[PDB]
């Protein structure tokens, strides 16, 4: 297994394209996105991104960039969870996530 | 970053309003909720609530489980999380950027 | 609270039933599944979340999925630590 930061961005659904381009520009190998309801009926349409990154620094770069650009004007939260990747074509590399020395 | 518990509640879809009410009264600052499928394929909902303290997450869990989970299907779990940004969650003092 | 492993499988929509069958055959007590988008242009996929009591049960599911499918289909499998606070089946009759 390969350690990973699971970066989660939940924000207003209109920022989808802007945030995807920030993720693409970061070096992250990919991302998962989904529609969600958020309260912060009072529920509104949100989007949640989940981005597994190899380093804490890459996660922080993405978080920082989204927040500095958008979080004055739009509701959102960004957090990280620890994760381990077991299988992942691009995340772990050709030798997979359980490489030996 | 500010330590948080990510409280997850997966349950029957018909409980959405009832559980949102509990989360609202808890002092939690917000929540996410989404339609999901599940087997325990049924129509489910999943709530995600970040809480500042483990006690808040446990009180919400306790309230929901006692009120509904002997009569309806449901699972409640927590993940550790660190909040980097969150205007309401971290408040004015920010997400302790240098802690 | 009862420690748990949260196994997450993101993969192609067509494998929904096939992966569900593998999760069940593993002894896992349940799973959640949802429609997602991903890049890895955004395309439609699915995400499974499976809480397991043991790490080996999570890796058994993971191994069986990846060997059977990840040469031919897009996907990622990862695990997060979790604790279950309430669950009928996960914790048994005496609760978590
Ligand atoms: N404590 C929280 N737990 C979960 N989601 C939250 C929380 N606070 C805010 N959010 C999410 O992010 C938005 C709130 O943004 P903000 O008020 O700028 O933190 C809402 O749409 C929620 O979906
Ligand atoms: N072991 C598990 N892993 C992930 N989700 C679960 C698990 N057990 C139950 N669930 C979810 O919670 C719902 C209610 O569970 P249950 O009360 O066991 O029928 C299910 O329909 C699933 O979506
Ligand atoms: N680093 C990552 N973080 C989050 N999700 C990912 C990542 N890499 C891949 N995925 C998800 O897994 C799916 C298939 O990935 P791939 O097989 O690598 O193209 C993508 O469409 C994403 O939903």
């Amino acid at each position: 297994a390969k350690p990973a930061n699971k970066l989660v961005i939940v924000t207003e659904k209109i920022l989808l394209k802007k945030i995807a381009k920030i993720i693409d520009e970061s070096g992250a190998k990919g991302y998962t996105v989904m529609n969600t309801g958020g309260k912060g009926s009072d529920i509104e349409a949100n989007i949640k991104f989940e981005i597994l990154t190899e380093t804490r620094e890459m996660a922080e770069e993405i978080a920082d960039r989204v927040a500095v650009k958008y979080f004055n004007d739009y509701a959102g939260i960004i957090y990280i969870c620890s994760a381990e990747v077991l299988y992942g074509h691009t995340f772990c590399g050709p030798e997979g996530c359980s490489a030996w020395s």
